[PDB]
């Protein structure tokens, strides 16, 4: 019944850690439409409203065929998030940007969190989050700090629903889902296994 | 010349096949869209001298490994007359993913299932005629199967494929848009030593 915030990012980007910070727990929830796996999930008060956070498996390619990538698409297809809170490791920004841009092409509602930003600056990495936000057309926040500003932006991004956005997102996944369906189909018929 | 792109995952016997098809005479060469040198050789298939290019093994057509980026860049700027796709039969349950990603580009494809004997001993029974029918792509098993595979390749080079180059490039433009955006944002917003 509550609006859904999905945590999305690559593996080991601090997602479970952020989840624990937001919820104060490590609750796992199963019986999600479309997937059999149990995921870290919890509901929080965000201002006056209650919202549901779900930590999605870390993945490298939105359109890839690793098991985690399949699970993420199934979840997103059948449980279109009201917000994708995309977590990027500042220290590895060059290598992590692709997932963000892929998710943006799904036509989801996104807020970007640039994690480990101090560690980045301790190396020689400087990030202009205003410029990044400007070019992306997406809110971008750095976390060292930055957390309360990030939550504020979450509330703003959930304030006005978009009719037809579930159908839009489902449609952008269809091509990957077709490949998967064809795999299952052809393997079931043409390949016999022990 | 006509061009065949040899495509498969790593450790599928692609190197040994390319060596055989090119008779040991392959040389290094540069190609538009990539800065790396690739190996290619000549082979006579029916009426045509054909150039076969050995592309780096990849796992995910849309992934961001260096090899994957080179294969996509190569394909975009050098659309092959035939993609010759080599899968490991024992790992057919997963490796089907790359074949279907490549089909989705609207390429002209022949599939070779290598190590088909090993697969049968693992208890994996593949019915390649049925698989060919369902894919609408010719499928041939190797272990020997080489002559038959190469006659299908020759046949797959005969019919017209009008607009294909345009179709393949169009299908790859999603990937190139991601890459273009990545560069744009990284240049303007990020300074790394
Ligand atoms: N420097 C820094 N490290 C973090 C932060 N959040 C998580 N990490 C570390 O990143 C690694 C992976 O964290 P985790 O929550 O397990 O990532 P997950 O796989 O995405 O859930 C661990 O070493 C964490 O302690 C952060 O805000 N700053």
């Amino acid at each position: 019944q509550f609006k859904r915030i999905a945590l999305l990012g690559m593996p080991n980007t601090g997602k479970s850690t952020l989840f624990n910070r937001m919820t104060g727990g490590a609750a796992r929830v199963g019986n999600w439409p479309g997937i059999t796996v149990e995921l870290l999930s919890g509901k929080i008060l965000l201002g006056a409203d209650m919202v549901e956070i779900i930590d999605l498996p870390g993945i490298y390619d939105l359109h890839g065929f690793s098991d985690d990538e399949q699970v993420v698409r199934h979840f997103l297809h059948d449980n279109v998030p009201d917000l994708a809170l995309v977590i990027l490791n500042a220290t590895q920004i060059e290598r992590q940007m692709s997932l963000l841009l892929q998710l943006k092409q799904l036509n989801m509602n996104i807020v970007v969190l640039l994690n480990m930003s101090d560690e980045a600056k301790q190396y020689g990495i400087t990030i202009d989050s205003r410029k990044m936000s400007e070019l992306l057309q997406i809110p971008v926040f750095q976390l060292s700090t930055g957390y309360q500003e990030a939550l504020q932006a979450v509330t703003r991004a959930l304030r006005y629903p978009t009719p037809g956005m579930a159908e839009n997102v489902r449609t952008q996944l269809e091509q990957d889902e077709h490949i998967e369906a064809e795999m299952v189909r052809i393997l079931k018929s043409a390949v016999q296994i022990p």
